[PDB]
């Protein structure tokens, strides 16, 4: 039937985030604050709605250059981590843009360590 | 600062499996018994070193087809989902080609269904 798959997901993630940091299969360029960093085009689409919208037919979508972003950093880092890097200076940031890019794992995030403080 | 979000792994294996079955961003075929499967270069990559090897030099990988290997229909879904078919029948075929593509994931898989006994 099944094996364990957290377990599993979690092996594949560490393994696409070490693609990256060797720039191995990755397809495309992610911009932050001018700055390029590889990534996998398929991995973007996994992750945000927005970045799967603009692979697809980029035409059809609203062009807002996201690039200059506060938190945006922190926003690439989770999407092959699982992991952010919040702050009292940065939370409401984060918040903003990945609830532009529509994920979800990090707006339930930022609004959990919000309530709590 | 870090926070762990390991549901977000989840998240990404889930819809990477949604674009394979939507046709999306898939840039590979995977090949069992001659029929052609599309899949993501970079999840098959993550799964297994073969694959990973496979799409780097091709020319200077063992040259064996392993498409009619006996249990291949196994892997593909497994990548994916975590789904995985084992029976007393069907083990040691697994177990064999799991092998070959360096899964340790389905090796321990194969070890414990092989150890009721
Ligand atoms: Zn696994
Ligand atoms: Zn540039
Ligand atoms: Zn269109
Ligand atoms: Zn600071
Ligand atoms: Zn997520
Ligand atoms: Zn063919």
């Amino acid at each position: 039937g099944s094996m364990d798959f957290p377990q599993h997901s979690q092996h594949v993630l560490e393994q696409l985030n070490q693609q990256r940091q060797l720039g191995l299969l990755c397809d495309c360029t992610f911009v932050v604050d001018g700055v390029h960093f590889k990534a996998h085009k398929a991995v973007l689409a996994a992750c945000s709605e927005y970045f799967k919208m603009l692979f697809v037919d980029q035409k059809d979508v609203v062009h807002l250059d996201i690039s200059n972003a506060a938190g945006l950093g922190q926003v690439l880092e989770f999407m092959y981590t699982a992991k952010l890097s919040l702050s009292p200076e940065n939370v409401d940031d984060v918040l903003a843009v990945a609830t532009f890019l529509q994920m979800q794992d990090i707006i339930t995030a930022c609004h959990a360590l919000k309530s709590l403080a």
